[PDB]
């Protein structure tokens, strides 16, 4: 149930000279909103200027032109804030373009993409959009009013809140990796919509957002003495920053804290060691034990989080046999499965049991509520 609120801070987490960006934003919450560690912020993004301007150039329109679809009048530039502009082209979109195409070979090409293999390999695997194909085919006679009606409604993007409400219940932070690269479609440079939107926000800007609690619970154990193992390289650190803040307040309120291991991984401490100072300070203060893995250090082997976990396997498996909860956040496509595989291998090795037994062990851990994931694909 979306609300509109102000940005209180917006800044760069990576170091000067990094070729990449990760943003930290703080966002104010109204009275009616609240959150918990492990919650998500749903952000309704705006489409960036460059992509809007590509649409208006292609159709020969002024951004400010007032129009009415068939029922209020609204500007072209504002209508373009309601739709997705870089989803893969759909078959309905392709058929629509083909019907409006007056150069025969260009119509053959569009219709070729409807076929099973071409669509899979040339549209979906490359993320080729309707807009890119309209730019390739300036003579395709689709109208603006038809373009806009064929597109999907703009979707929320989700971010793992990276603060604890025990610090300030009405302010939440998020930690955003800025997606950009050469477009897989081959049409210039790609910018992820919500991450570049958030990247451009500044203090004082307004944002429309909502609190969303995930289906799979991602929360601290009830007892602060229960041990924790947290694996969150890169932007996967985000929810665990929240857990670090909650533990810090629990300690300042007199509670006694158990062991908490944070496995953090990034390219280099000279580039993308997010929240390094706060995390080094939490460690000094006994809130966590920090284990870092640097993947791109001159004169050192490439080290990932799971390589350190495997060295620490006896200790991690001992903590788990004592009741620890295990948490993975960040990349779900390659990192999370490898971290899972390493944990299970450590169990098999420590307890001299088979891999099927290790998988059943992990399955039971999940069923007890002690193996949680906040992961996403990228
Ligand atoms: C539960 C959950 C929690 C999350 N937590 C966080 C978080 O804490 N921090 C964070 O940064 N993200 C998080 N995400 C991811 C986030 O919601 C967005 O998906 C991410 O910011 C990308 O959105 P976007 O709008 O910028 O890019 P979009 O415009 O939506 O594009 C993203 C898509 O573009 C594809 N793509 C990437 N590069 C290229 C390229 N060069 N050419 C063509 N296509 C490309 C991607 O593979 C993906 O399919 C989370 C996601 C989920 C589901
Ligand atoms: O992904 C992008 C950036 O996200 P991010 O900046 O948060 O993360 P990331 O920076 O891409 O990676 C975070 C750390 O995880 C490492 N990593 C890459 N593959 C891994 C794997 N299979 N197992 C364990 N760790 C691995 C990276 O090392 P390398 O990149 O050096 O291999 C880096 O050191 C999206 O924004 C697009």
């Amino acid at each position: 149930g979306a609300f509109s609120t102000n940005v209180v801070a917006s800044k760069e987490l990576q170091q000067p000279g990094s070729a990449r960006s990760t943003r930290h934003l703080e966002i104010e919450l109204p009275k009616e909103a609240s959150y918990q560690e492990g919650d998500h912020l749903g952000v309704i993004p705006r489409n960036y200027e460059g992509i809007v301007n590509r649409v208006t150039a292609r159709f020969g329109l002024d951004a400010s032109q007032q129009i009415r679809l068939e029922a209020k009048t609204v500007s072209v530039e504002e209508l373009l804030q309601y739709v997705e502009l870089q989803d893969p082209v759909t078959r309905t979109q392709l058929r629509a373009m083909a019907a409006k195409t007056v150069c025969p070979p260009h119509k053959v090409e569009l219709e070729a993409l409807l076929e099973k293999q071409a669509y899979k390999e040339q549209v979906l695997a490359k993320r080729l959009t309707m807009l890119e194909l309209l730019e390739k085919y300036p003579a395709c006679e689709m109208k603006f009013s038809e373009f806009i009606a064929l597109l999907p409604s703009i979707r929320p993007r989700y971010y793992s809140i990276s603060s604890s409400p025990r610090v300030d219940e009405k302010q939440a932070s998020i930690t955003v990796s800025v997606v950009s690269g050469e477009a897989w479609s081959g049409y210039g440079e790609y910018k992820g919509i919500a991450s570049n939107y958030l990247a451009e926000l500044q203090e004082g800007d307004t944002i429309t957002c909502f609190i969303s609690t995930p289906q799979s619970e991602f929360t601290l154990p009830k007892d602060p003495e229960t041990p924790l193992i947290m694996v969150g390289p890169g932007t996967g650190v985000a929810p665990f920053r929240g857990f670090v803040q909650a533990r810090k307040q629990l300690k300042e309120q007199g509670q006694s804290l158990g062991e908490a291991h944070l496995y953090f991984g990034c390219r280099s401490p000279h580039e993308d060691y997010l929240y390094q100072e706060e995390l080094e300070n939490a460690q000094s203060e006994g809130i966590i034990t920090l284990h870092t893995a640097f993947s791109r250090m001159p004169n050192q082997p490439k080290t990932y989080v799971q390589h350190v976990m495997e060295q620490d396997g006896k200790k991690l498996i001992e903590l788990l046999d004592q009741g620890a909860h295990f948490y993975i956040c960040g990349d779900g496509s390659q990192m999370a499965p490898a971290v899972e595989a390493t944990l299970m291998k450590s169990y098999a090795d420590v307890h001299q049991v088979s891999e099927a037994d290790a998988r059943l062990w992990l399955q039971q851990l999940e069923e007890k509520g002690r193996y949680a994931k906040d992961v996403w694909a990228g």
